[PDB]
Formats: C-alpha cells, sequence, structure tokens
C-alpha cells in the first residue's frame, strides 16, 4: 500500500504515523527528526487549514506522516485512508498536559480499529524538557504502555531527546514482529 | 497550501497535477520525468487499489501528483482536496484513443470548477511514438487547445519525447501569469 519508485524499480515503504492530541508536539517531533537527518518535510493543506505533514526516508524505506487531529475530526474518508495499513504509530502525549494523557486510551482504540492487526506502537511522553511544568508522572506513562502493549519513552522535540530513538525503535518492533 | 520544510525553514511548493482518462499514460509520463531527473516517486493506496503517485522537486519547489481517475470517480472529498489550489495541469489524452480525446472538454470543466482561477494547463497528446495507431490528428489537439486556452504538445512517455518540456513549460506559464 506504500511504495517507492526509483529508476524503473519498485519497493515497499513502511507507513509510520504520529498521532495524539492537538498541540502535544507531533509536528515538532516529526520536524526535529527531519532536521536531525537532513531531510525535507512536505506539508499539504486539506480544507481551510488542516494539514498533512510527510517525511520520506528513501534508503530506510519509511514514510512518516501526520494528519492533524482537528482534520481527523472533520474528514472521515481522508482519516480512514490515513490509518488504513499503518505499520507503526508514535502515540504522543504532553507530560505537561493531563488531558493529552487521558486521551491515550482513546487513541489506542483508534489504532486497533482502523490499522494493521500487528501495528507496533510507541507511547511517547513529549516535552520532557519542561520538568517544571510536568503534571504526568513517568510511572503513569510506563504503566499504561504496559497494559496497552506499547513501548514507552519520554522525549523532547525541542531538546532532541529520544527523537531518533523513537522511529528506529519503531521500525525494529515492526521487523521483529514479522 | 503546499509547503516544503527544510532545516528549520519553510517555502511554498507549486502543486502540479496530471489528469486524463485511465490508461492514457499519466503514471508513465510522471515516472519518466522522475527517471529523467534522478528523482524518486511515491505511491500511496486509497481504498482497494486506487493510487496517489507523487514526485517532489526540492530545488524547483514543485509537487507533481496523480490521483487515479478511477479513484476520482469513487471519493468525493479526496478528489476535491486533490484539485483544490492546483496551480497547473497536464491534461493528457492518448493519440491512439479517440475516447480519451473526446473526454478533454469534460476534464477542462473539471479544472475550472475545482482549481485555482489562473491555473495554467497543457493539453498533451501522449503515446506519439505509436504513429501507426494514431486516430487523433494533431490538428484536432491544437485546435481544442486554442479554444480552451491551453498550451499543447504531443509527447511520448515511452520514448522520452517532450516529457521535461511539459513541466518546465507549465511552471513557466504559471510564473508568467503571476
Ligand atoms: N517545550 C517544548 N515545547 C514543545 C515541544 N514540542 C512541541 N512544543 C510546542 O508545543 C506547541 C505545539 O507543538 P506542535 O508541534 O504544533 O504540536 P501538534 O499540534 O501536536 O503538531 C508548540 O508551541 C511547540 O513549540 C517540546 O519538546 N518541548
Ligand atoms: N507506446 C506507448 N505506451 C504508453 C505510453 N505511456 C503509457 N503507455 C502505456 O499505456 C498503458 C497505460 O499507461 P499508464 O501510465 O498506466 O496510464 P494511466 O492509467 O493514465 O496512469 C500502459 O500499458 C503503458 O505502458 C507511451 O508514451 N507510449
Amino acid at each position: 500500500r506504500e511504495n517507492l519508485y526509483f529508476q524503473g524499480n519498485f519497493d515497499y515503504m513502511f507507513k509510520l504515523l504520529i498521532i495524539g492530541n492537538s498541540s502535544v508536539g507531533k509536528t515538532s517531533f516529526l520536524f526535529r527528526y527531519a532536521d536531525d537527518t537532513f531531510t525535507p518535510a512536505f506539508v499539504s493543506t486539506v480544507g481551510i487549514d488542516f494539514k498533512v505533514k510527510t517525511v520520506y526516508r528513501h534508503e530506510k524505506r519509511v514514510k512518516l506522516q501526520i494528519w492533524d487531529t482537528a482534520g481527523q475530526e472533520r474528514y472521515r474518508t481522508i482519516t480512514t485512508a490515513y490509518y488504513r495499513g499503518a505499520m507503526g504509530f508514535i502515540l504522543m502525549y504532553d507530560i505537561t498536559n493531563e488531558e493529552s494523557f487521558n486521551a491515550v486510551q482513546d487513541w489506542a482504540t483508534q489504532i486497533k480499529t482502523y490499522s494493521w492487526d500487528n501495528a507496533q506502537v510507541i507511547l511517547v511522553g513529549n516535552k520532557c524538557d519542561m520538568e517544571e511544568e510536568r503534571v504526568v508522572p513517568t510511572e503513569k506513562g510506563q504503566l499504561l504502555a504496559e497494559q496497552l502493549g506499547f513501548d514507552f519513552f519520554e522525549a523532547s522535540a525541542k531538546e532532541n531527546i529520544s527523537v531518533r530513538q523513537a522511529f528506529e525503535r519503531l521500525v525494529d518492533a515492526i521487523c521483529d514482529k514479522m
């Protein structure tokens, strides 16, 4: 369902999705990864101002994509195409925002409904640079990740803490499964 | 509505679309351009087997995209997002297929309805390598192109005849307009 074409030849791509509440740092996290790896990102607009943000890694055969949460709430068909056949997820919350963490069960259900049976998930508590504003203890994140069957890390898009770790670890979980 | 992000910075991209009847050579034409320029193309699946095929040129700031005709017939919202804010079109027919040429008025209406007011269009008679199978005289293509306000070329994706000419000429029409 996701392919790369180059010089007459085709190969598969891993569809990896970053999801979570508006304003948890999904775009920042994707863009920090792009910047870290000297890769461009592409941003396309749907409707008034809803965004699709995409990074392609050629050698590594991964497509990383955000379809904004506010967009997912407005467009059913675009959203189901977005989730359909996703291989892995970064499921993101903000350690400084309790509601974003409370939404995780709901995002978990989203993953199982719409995406591949064996899709691997990493729960990421983002904004770990903002310790002074934390409201979600690390132990809550670790324990939910355990009961939902996800991997778990805290990260910082702003400080480049555990940004690469996330995607390389996700592809590894995917390959190990298959 | 189409942006590139690279190393902390943003710029605009030109959204260029290739449209026309199934099997006129749109994919072949896009892929030949990708191959000519040492660029990858990306192919994403919507529904059972409907494809979105995309080439990005970074330096030149152009996004070239096919959303399969059979897909356009099935998914309204995806299709309107596809056309919305298109800057230019390659409107393709097959010189060996009369129906594909008869559809051109209908594709022309499509362009005006759904896309930018000043969107530039090139009418391309593809498969010009197959002279022995021609059923659409060049003069018909030239005359329709004149009455619809389009540029016009015959081309061959298979033989690499007028493939680059098409996109570089399209961006030029776009810039000249603005
Ligand atoms: N301190 C800090 N702020 C962040 C981090 N990631 C994102 N932000 C900020 O959180 C807000 C939302 O980020 P954004 O990437 O747009 O979130 P999205 O809506 O989930 O895509 C913005 O003001 C970002 O600058 C982080 O790691 N640390
Ligand atoms: N002879 C010739 N055949 C072509 C050319 N372009 C496409 N084709 C063939 O026409 C058929 C449809 O091409 P495709 O690129 O899939 O058309 P699309 O459905 O419009 O994307 C395929 O068998 C292609 O190999 C061309 O320039 N010359």
